[PDB]
C-alpha cells in the first residue's frame, strides 16, 4: 500500500485508493 499524497508518477500506479496525478496519489 501506498498513502494518497506522497509521490506517484501514472505511468507505474500501486496506491492503497486513488488516481495518480502528477506528483500525487
Amino acid at each position: 500500500c501506498k498513502a494518497a499524497g506522497k509521490p506517484c508518477s501514472r505511468i507505474a500506479y500501486n496506491c492503497c485508493t486513488g488516481s495518480c496525478r502528477s506528483g500525487k496519489c
